[PDB]
C-alpha cells in the first residue's frame, strides 16, 4: 500500500495549515565551509569504528533537518549547534543501520566524545544521556511486543511511544544549549518540549515515509492506523491528524515568545526539510 | 462544586476496574521502627532550613503512597526505597507550602544531600536531576499562561502536562534503583514509564482531591473539563477516563513481567492509598 494518491493534496494542506497557524517561515542556518567540514570530520570519526563509509552527500542530506529546524534568530552557541549537527547525523546512520552491526561498545564512547567536545560539563552529561537513552531505546524495541502494542492500539499510545522513538526528546535535550534560554532549558529537561512537538513532527515524518517503511515491513507509522486504500477513511484520519497538529500549535503559543519560536520552527522547519529535494 | 454525590459509585467502579484488569492486589511495604525513624529524621532535616516543623503523623500520611505503590516482591535496594520515602515526603511539604517561602537555594542542596546518602554516584545524579526539574517546574507554572492553556484545552493536553506536574516522571527516575531491573531502568530514563502510568495515577488523584482543589481555585484537575453538576455529563466524562485507564493497563501488560508488575502496583497501590484513612 501507498499514500501516493494523496501526496500532492496532503502536501498542499500541510503548507496551508502552517501558513494559517504559524505564519513565520523557517530559515536555513548557513554553515561556513570550515564549520561544515568540522561537522563532517566529526561524523566520519564517530562512525569509523563501525566500519561504515558515509559519503559527504549523505551527511549533508542528514544534517539538513538541523539546518532547517533550529531557530536561527535565537542561536547563541554555535558549538552546541554543531554538536546537534553531528549527533543528529551519526544517530541517523545508526538508525539506518542493520542492528546486527550495532556495537554499543564502539559507538557509545564516540557519542560521549562529541558531547564532551562541544558542551560544558553539565550540558555534556545531559546531551549524552539523551543520546544513550535514544539508541538503547531503538535497540530495545526492534521486534519488541511493546512496540507492536503501542503502535497498533490507538493514536494516543503510538504518539506516546514516539516521544522517544522519533528522537525529539533527544533533540530537545541536546538543542537547549544552542539558545541558553532558561524557560526552554527547563521544558527540554522535563520533556514537556518534546511532548508538545512530537505529533507535528511525527505526523509529517510518517506521511512522507509511509511508502518506504511499509515496504520494509516497519510498523512505526501512524498512517497504518487507517485504511490508506479507502479514500474516505484516509481523508478522515488525515484531518484528525491535522486537528492534532493545530491543537498542539495553538497551545504552543501560550509558551514564552522564544520557546514558542523554537517549537514552531522545529515543526515547520521539519516539514520544509522533509518536502525538499535534498 | 463537588464530586461528593459520585464518591461511592466512582470508588466502587474504580475498585471493580482494578479487580477485572489488574487482579493482583497491592501490598504494603512495612518499615521497621528504625527504618521509619531514619526516614523521618532525614525528612525533618531537609525541611528545617525552610522553618518547617512537621509531625511524625503528617510525614506518615505522606509516605503512605510509597509504602503502598511500590512493588514489594521486586524490591532489591531498601536504601533506594528509603530515598524515595524521603524525597516523596519533602517534595510533598514543598508542594503544600506557600510559594513565597520557596527558597530554592536552601532546599535544592538538601535534595542533593538525600540523593547522595542513598544512591550510587550515577543514580544520585539521575534522582537529583528529576527532583530539581519537578520542584522547578512546580515553581515555573504557578500563574503560568501555559498551565492555563494545557489544563483547559483537552484531556490530551492536560495529561501531557501532568506527566511532569503530578510527579510520575520524578517518581520513576528515583524509583528504578529500588529494583535494579534493566528494562525498567530504561523505561524510566526515557519517561515511557511515566507516560504509561500518568493517566491511571492522575485520574484517581484528581477525583479524590477535586473538592479541595477547586475550593482553592486550583485548575490542575481533569474533572474541571466537564460539568460535574450535570450527572449525565459527569458520568460520560468519568467513563471516558475509565476507558483511558483500561487502555493504558491493557497496554502495560505488553511490557516485561517485572516492569508491568511495577507499573500496575503503582497505579493500583495509589488508588488504595488514596482511599484509605
Ligand atoms: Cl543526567
Ligand atoms: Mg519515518
Ligand atoms: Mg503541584
Ligand atoms: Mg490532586
Amino acid at each position: 500500500s501507498s499514500v501516493r494518491p494523496y501526496l500532492e493534496e496532503c502536501t498542499r494542506r500541510f503548507q496551508e495549515m502552517f501558513d494559517r497557524h504559524v505564519v513565520t517561515r523557517p530559515t536555513k542556518v548557513e554553515l561556513t565551509d570550515a564549520e561544515l567540514r568540522e561537522v563532517i570530520d566529526d561524523c566520519n570519526a564517530a562512525v569509523a569504528p563501525l566500519g561504515k563509509t558515509v559519503s559527504d552527500e549523505r551527511w549533508i542530506s542528514y544534517v539538513g533537518v538541523v539546518l532547517w529546524s533550529q531557530s536561527p534568530r535565537h542561536i547563541k552557541d554555535m558549538e552546541a549547534f554543531k554538536a546537534v549537527c553531528v549527533l543528529n547525523c551519526v544517530t541517523f546512520v545508526w538508525d539506518d543501520m542493520d542492528p546486527a552491526l550495532h556495537d554499543f561498545g564502539l559507538f557509545l564512547p564516540q557519542l560521549r566524545k562529541i558531547c564532551e567536545k562541544y558542551y560544558g560539563p553539565e550540558d555534556a552529561e545531559v546531551a549524552y544521556e539523551a543520546a544513550r537513552a535514544f539508541v538503547t531505546s531503538d535497540h530495545m524495541f526492534r521486534d519488541s511486543p511493546i512496540k507492536a502494542a503501542l503502535c497498533t492500539t490507538s493514536p494516543e499510545q503510538y504518539f506516546r511511544f514516539r516521544v522517544t522513538d522519533i528522537g525529539v526528546d533527544f533533540w530537545m535535550k541536546m538543542s537547549y544549549p544552542i539558545y541558553r534560554h532558561p524557560e526552554f532549558t527547563e521544558h527540554a529537561k522535563t520533556s514537556l518540549a518534546a511532548r508538545m512537538t512530537t505529533r507535528g513532527l511525527t505526523i509529517v515524518n510518517d506521511f512522507y515515509s509511509y511508502d518506504r517503511e511499509v515496504s520494509l515491513g516497519q510498523i512505526t507509522n501512524c498512517f497504518r492506523l487507517c485504511d490508506v486504500s479507502d479514500e474516505t477513511a484516509f481523508k478522515e484520519f488525515f484531518q484528525a491528524r491535522l486537528d492534532d497538529m493545530i491543537e498542539d500549535i495553538e497551545c504552543i503559543k501560550a509558551f514564552d515568545q522564544l520557546t514558542q519560536d523554537v517549537f514552531l520552527d522545529l515543526i515547520y522547519g521539519n516539514f520544509v526539510w522533509t518536502t525538499s529535494n535534498k
